[PDB]
């Protein structure tokens, strides 16, 4: 399996690069979802998702957000979401093995960042985390 950390990584360029590796067949786990990131205006984000309530959790908004990018009606898509597991934090199973992270979707190689954390975004909708 491969393990990807999150932290740091636009939420959008983390569930296109998930979606490729579970279709191809890879299992893959999602620590610190809580940590991924939206760019934009603050306001313009909270009300996007406050329209679109939908998960409000952290782990099942990054969940959701990968299921889209999947062929999620076809066989194919049903079974290559089943090799998806996502988590808050990291869980102690986790913690002690290799993180990856995915270069492309880090949000410092934006020159003029704007985010918010799905995190944020989570507790501003009332999900638990």
């Amino acid at each position: 399996m491969r393990i990807i950390n999150a932290d740091g990584l636009i939420l959008g360029r983390l569930a296109s690069r998930v979606a490729k590796m579970l279709l191809e067949g890879e299992e893959v786990v999602i620590v610190n979802a809580e940590k991924a990131v939206i760019t934009g205006n603050r306001e313009v984000i909270f009300s996007k998702y406050k329209q679109r309530t939908y998960p409000k959790r952290s782990d099942e908004i990054v969940r959701r957000t990968i299921r889209g990018m999947l062929p999620w009606k076809t066989d194919r898509g049903r079974k290559a979401f089943r090799r998806l597991k996502v988590y808050v934090g990291i869980p102690k199973e986790f913690q002690d093995k290799q993180l990856e992270t995915i270069v492309e979707a880090h949000v410092s190689r934006l020159s003029r960042p704007k985010y918010v954390t799905v995190g944020e975004v989570a507790k501003f909708l009332g999900g638990k985390f």
